[PDB]
């Protein structure tokens, strides 16, 4: 029954992000700062959610048919999806602070021309663990059943990944986030108007609105599995099925992320919530 569930997440997950891909670039409206990282975070979760079928095959057959290089690849594109979220996230907060506090900087810093190199520069820092972690990966025969895994040169290496991936990738961007958002708390709760016009400070407050909900809803979906896995790697908990159940459900939770946000954005976003009913009128 638990496959029918990821099957369900799977197809709304690819249903949902190519839809809003398309709608970012079919109409010249929506080319502001934000939905440039909409596009890199969308992106980054249709990739995420494409591996899904051929990691759930795996469950029936337990061999790996489709090659090593697709293993690679998989691997690979699991590992980018933990930091370009994360840092994507990251960037967004940062350039809705600078929205806040510094409007005649961001006049000028703030231009969507000059926030697509953003993308990249994340692509490229995220690319420093995407290919070690690429480089190892590589299928190796097994007992009796192909399995693809990583190798290394284990006792230092399985933890010394661990232990960066935990430092780099979720305490540093969460700090950062929790700090601009301290800033904006205090930068709204205290000035009336914030660009001098009635039309400008709704929606302003709205799309921080936005912003905060999706990191929220990121945080609480991501939090469980680092912890489980740190814990795991840590303490060496004995196996037991109730362990291996919730292991699972705390992997499937994970996953279940990369689909919310295509509607997430249905109910708090009006041009996105008009434009995808005028597709569908």
């Amino acid at each position: 029954t638990i496959m029918a569930l990821y099957s369900i997440v799977c197809v709304v997950g690819l249903f949902g992000n190519f839809l809003v891909m398309y709608v970012i670039v079919r109409y010249t409206k929506m080319k502001t700062a934000t939905n440039i990282y909409i596009f890199n975070l969308a992106l980054a979760d249709a990739l995420a959610t494409s591996t899904l079928p051929f990691q759930s095959v795996n469950y029936l057959m337990g061999t790996w048919p489709f090659g090593t290089i697709l293993c690679k690849i998989v691997i690979s594109i699991d590992y980018y999806n933990m930091f370009t979220s994360i840092f994507t996230l990251c960037t967004m907060s940062v350039d809705r602070y600078i929205a806040v506090c510094h409007p005649v900087k961001a006049l000028d810093f703030r231009t969507p021309r000059n926030a697509k190199i953003i993308n990249v520069c994340n692509w490229i820092l995220s690319s420093a663990i995407g290919l070690p972690v690429m480089f190892m990966a590589t299928t190796k025969y097994r007992q009796g059943s192909i399995d693809c895994t990583l190798t290394f040169s284990t006792w230092y290496w399985e933890n010394l990944l661990k232990i960066c991936v935990f430092i780099f990738a979720f305490i540093m961007p969460v700090l950062i986030i929790t700090v601009c958002y301290g800033l904006m708390i205090l930068r709204l709760k205290s000035v009336r108007l914030l660009s001098g016009s009635r039309e400008k400070d709704r929606n302003l407050r709205r799309i921080t609105r936005m912003v905060l909900v999706v990191v929220a809803v990121f945080i609480v979906c991501w939090t469980p599995i680092h912890i489980y896995v740190i814990i795991k790697a840590l303490v060496t908990i004995p196996e037991t099925t109730f362990q291996t159940v919730s292991w699972h459900f705390c992997i499937a939770l994970g996953y279940t992320n990369s689909c919310l946000n295509p509607v997430l954005y249905a109910f708090l976003d009006e041009n996105f919530k008009r434009c995808f009913r005028e597709f569908c009128i």
